[PDB]
């Protein structure tokens, strides 16, 4: 009836200073599924079912 | 009735200061999915799922 | 009827600084799900079931 | 006689990612020296006194 | 007389990554010498003498 | 004669990642010298003198 949100913060990131060295990353999928490298992700929902990094290297549901 | 939103954040990312030296960076993939480098990203949904990063290497439901 | 929320703050992540140094990040996936590198993430949902890193290396559910 | 730089790096500033968010910045000098705001600066000298940052109020050296 | 540097280096600043969120930032001088803000910042001399934030409010060398 | 430095470092900075959150920063100086704010900073020097946050209010050095 009288809801008020002043300065309401949600599914918020700030302020994030990362620093990555690396001489050799290396990724090597065969036959699968890689979620990598997620950095300052942000995920609000209404009525509703989210993910971020899901991973399923496959299915198999035949018949 | 009287619903105020005033300064109402939601799925916000801000202020990100991000750095990454690599001298070699790789990704072989063979026959699947594969998710990398996500980096400030935001989502919102009004009645709806809603992934970021989902992987699913393949699926096989044949008949 | 009244409510009030002021300064709120509902899945949140500020001020991080992280700082990664390898020589060396090999990942090798051989027919599975694998969920590397999640930084700095938020989220928040209403009427949802909500994963962040979730893995599942395949599923077998034939017939 | 045989001197030899490969891949020498002398005064060097690379990589360098900043963010700055204020919402007021005010400076008020009133009769002296003020020096502010110095980002990603590389100076070489060969014979030569250098500085970079260097502030005097003022000086007072009549007679 | 076979001086050899192969990846030397001298005076150097890399991978820096840097944030900074203030709602008010005042400096208020009177009468002096400030030095603020000095960031990722490389100085190399071959006989010199060198700064880098030298601050001398004023100085009273009359007569 | 044979002088070789191959992967020398010298005065060096790296991977860095700082964050600095302040709702009011105030400095005041009233008559003398003041410093403040020095992140990442490198300096190398060969025969001579090198300071890099010297701070002298002032010098009263009259007759």
């Amino acid at each position: 009836v009288l809801y008020v949100g002043s300065k309401t913060k949600e599914g918020v990131v700030h302020g994030v200073a990362t620093v990555a060295e690396k001489t050799k990353e290396q990724v090597t999928n065969v036959g699968g599924a890689v979620v990598t490298g997620v950095t300052a992700v942000a995920q609000k929902t209404v009525e509703g079912a989210g993910s971020i990094a899901a991973a399923t290297g496959f299915v198999k549901k035949d018949q």
